[PDB]
DNA sequence: TTTGCAGAATCGATTCTGCA
DNA sequence: TTTGCAGAATCGATTCTGCA
């Protein structure tokens, strides 16, 4: 349950593994119309409603 | 007193002047450590503390 | 009738939390 | 003990406002 590089403490392991993706770079929320890429729903949720 | 590009109202012709930049891309506060740059002192001002 | 500073509010975009 | 959604809080960075 802790951000091996960030050092910050997380609720879960779930989650843990999402908030890893912002150091490792994975980003497999794919957008259907560009090229723009999300770690996490919220994000391509926003850039979906505000760019499309 | 007016931004002839986005049509809203501006208290002054001297603030005018700076809004005008945004669109315009006049960027004439430098930064003495990279090459960003700004239009407005009070980003230099964030810039600075929060960089350097 | 104009210049200005120093902070507020806002914006785009993200990560974290409440609740389920 | 784990998955998830839908919104909160936060972040970096900018433009606008209060006050002088
Ligand atoms: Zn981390
Ligand atoms: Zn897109
Ligand atoms: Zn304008
Ligand atoms: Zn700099």
């Amino acid at each position: 349950r802790e951000c091996s590089y960030c050092g910050k403490f997380f609720r879960s392991n779930y989650y843990l593994n999402i908030h890893l993706r912002t150091h490792t770079g994975e980003k497999p929320y794919k957008c259907e119309f560009c090229e723009y890429a999300a770690a996490q729903k919220t994000s391509l949720r926003y850039h979906l409603e505000r760019h499309h």
